[PDB]
């Protein structure tokens, strides 16, 4: 779907790999979305209050759900949370597009 080509979306990034990337950006609002190793499940990994936090988003047919908040798609969800606070008063602000690198 459309989210898969967005700069904040990572198809193959674990929890720890995501933290490893986010720890290098010293700014609240830094974020990425990663597919989880369970069907129809994604995580938003983000920086808030100086920490890294993870929240889960479920794909539910034609829609996605974050807690009790429904959106048309992952792209619409992220757009909404760039405009409205996701966590306390903090909005998503800095999409992280880093590659998890394999040293060879």
């Amino acid at each position: 779907s459309q989210a898969e080509s967005k700069e904040w979306y990572h198809a193959s990034l674990t929890r720890a790999q995501a933290e490893h990337m986010l720890m290098r950006v010293p700014r609240d609002g830094a974020f990425l979305v990663r597919k989880r190793n369970e069907p129809n499940s994604y995580a938003i990994s983000f920086r808030a209050e100086g920490k890294i936090k993870h929240c889960r988003v479920q794909q539910e047919g034609q829609t996605v759900m974050l807690g009790n908040s429904e959106f048309d798609s992952l792209v619409d969800l992220i757009s909404y949370y760039e405009k409205h606070p996701l966590y306390r008063k903090m909005k998503l602000r800095y999409p992280i597009n880093e590659e998890a690198l394999e040293k060879i």
